[PDB]
DNA sequence: CGACGCCCTGTCGCTGAGAAGCGTTTGCGTCG
DNA sequence: CGACGCCCTGTCGCTGAGAAGCGTTTGCGTCG
């Protein structure tokens, strides 16, 4: 299998080093291919922390979205969706924007 | 991967037992796991004959059809399209009425 | 097309990826 | 729902499956 395991991730677990770690501008990303997590929207593989969706049929990279391209492309910010317990990705939902679902 | 290779093969290499060994009553059906074949519309594992996806793009075993099936559902031969070097699966022209491909 | 100046500080391409098959599985109608 | 008789000899459920990320990647307009 290629597919990584999805784990959810309940938000009384969520830490303030997490929240603080939240990017706001994709300029100051942080590359790391062993440590680093891809953003579904922009296929980015960086330490910045990045949404984890709470739907059990979910699976994947395809819930990750780094602060920037939440809050550009759907106008959410990732520290509200770490805090919602029931939030959905945009895929999930059926509304990702990114170049790979839209063009699909 | 849990993908099964998908290997086109031309029309040149069928031979006539291939095409005597293709199902014309799926009661007669025989099962094997180790040798036999699924088709993708009843998804049962046999040894009869079963059609091969020639679109480069097709994947796995979604373009193998059983003689009943393909007949009863398409309207088609499995020893044409054995026998057409342009033939595309259902699934490729996107004209698939299985279960779950007219389920989604 | 790449510097170059603005404000709303941003994004797509390409490769290889995209289940399979056992279990509970076989059309229609009538009827007990 | 399962035998039971016809003709056009047939089919779905469920589990687990359903990429990810490096490379060629960052908005708009004008203009050289
Ligand atoms: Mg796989
Ligand atoms: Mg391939
Ligand atoms: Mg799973
Ligand atoms: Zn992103
Ligand atoms: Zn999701
Ligand atoms: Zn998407
Ligand atoms: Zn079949
Ligand atoms: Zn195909
Ligand atoms: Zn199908």
């Amino acid at each position: 299998s290629m597919t990584l395991p999805h784990i959810i991730r309940p938000v009384e677990e969520v830490t303030e080093e997490e929240i603080r770690n939240i990017c706001s501008n994709s300029r100051e990303k942080i590359y790391n291919r062993s440590l680093g997590s891809t953003c579904h929207q922009c296929r980015q593989k960086t330490t910045d922390t990045k949404t984890n969706c709470r739907n059990p049929d979910c699976w994947g990279i395809r819930g990750q979205f780094c602060g920037p391209c939440l809050r550009n492309r759907y106008g959410e910010e990732v520290k509200d969706a770490l805090l919602d317990p029931n939030w959905h990705c945009p895929p999930c939902r059926g509304i990702c924007n990114c170049s790979f679902c839209r063009q699909r």
